[PDB]
């Protein structure tokens, strides 16, 4: 069933969530041209498990390499750091974080423009982070899941991109991808009314082209299979009795924390 966390558990799921924020902010100044993915991901570990006194929750998940995901451009998700990818002038790459702290996790991630950013990529990023902040404001108890995603997905369309399918957001705590699964689109199965207490991430993946999408060889990198641009923004969230609380905002959020309705 879906778990309803405690106040004890939640204010860990807040410790949980600011440290993955923080890995966010703290990269940031290293997103420049020049700079490889590998040494990205070792900066984030290094900050992770001798700074917060945390544990990267990807590093070794079902097998996962390293300790962040890192993503740029075509790729959707799940990119792999490595020591011979380069960051270049115009490139918008997404930096995924997951944190286990005290036994609880911190999801999100964020699109960062290297060098002179393209007008297409600035708005792809920029749309992308507003359906997620959309959907944020549409959280609250008796609400249910596929009003979400249907609202993410009608935003989405409208401006001429597209939603992946194969990647959702997910009810998060003790474990990494606990129920429900939150789809950014709309579907026919979902149907889960929300309460309060209830932890989870909402992420959507948006191409600039069509949905499909290819896996490489290395059995984790994804990709367009139009080769389009694809975007990604996420947040921990737990539900409130009238609204949500944002629980991996960040300095350079531009949404509130505490989202009431009242
Ligand atoms: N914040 N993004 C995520 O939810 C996320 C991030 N990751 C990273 C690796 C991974 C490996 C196997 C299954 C899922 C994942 C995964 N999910
Ligand atoms: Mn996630
Ligand atoms: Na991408």
């Amino acid at each position: 069933a879906i778990s309803i966390k405690t106040p004890e558990d939640i204010e860990k799921m807040r410790v949980a969530g600011r440290l993955a924020a923080e890995v966010l902010e703290m990269i940031e100044p290293y997103v420049k041209p020049g700079v490889s993915t590998g040494e990205l991901d070792r900066i984030c570990n290094d900050y992770i498990v001798n700074e917060q006194h945390a544990v990267s929750a990807c590093l070794g998940y079902h097998g996962y390499p390293k300790s962040v995901c890192i993503s740029i451009n075509e790729v959707v998700c799940h990119g792999i750091p490595d020591d011979a990818k380069l960051l270049k002038d115009g490139d918008i790459v997404n930096i995924d974080v997951t944190v286990i702290k005290d036994g609880f996790h911190g999801d999100t991630s964020k699109m960062f423009i290297v060098g002179k950013p393209t007008i297409m990529g600035e708005r792809l990023c920029r749309i992308t982070q507003e359906s997620l902040y959309l959907a944020l404001r549409m959280v609250k108890p008796g609400i249910n899941l596929r009003e979400i995603g249907a609202a993410i997905q009608k935003f989405v369309e409208a401006e001429g991109f597209s939603v992946v399918r194969e990647y959702c957001g997910h009810g998060i705590g003790r474990g990494f991808h606990e129920e429900p699964q939150v789809l950014h689109y709309d579907s026919r199965e979902t149907n889960v009314v929300l309460k309060p207490g209830m932890t989870f991430t909402i992420e959507p993946m948006v191409n600039a082209g069509k949905k499909e999408i290819r896996t490489m060889k290395d059995g984790w990198t994804v990709k367009t299979k139009d080769r389009s641009l694809s975007a990604q923004y996420e947040h921990t969230i737990v539900v409130t009795d009238n609204g949500c609380e944002i629980l991996t905002l960040r300095k350079d959020d531009t949404i509130p924390a505490i989202i009431s309705h009242d």
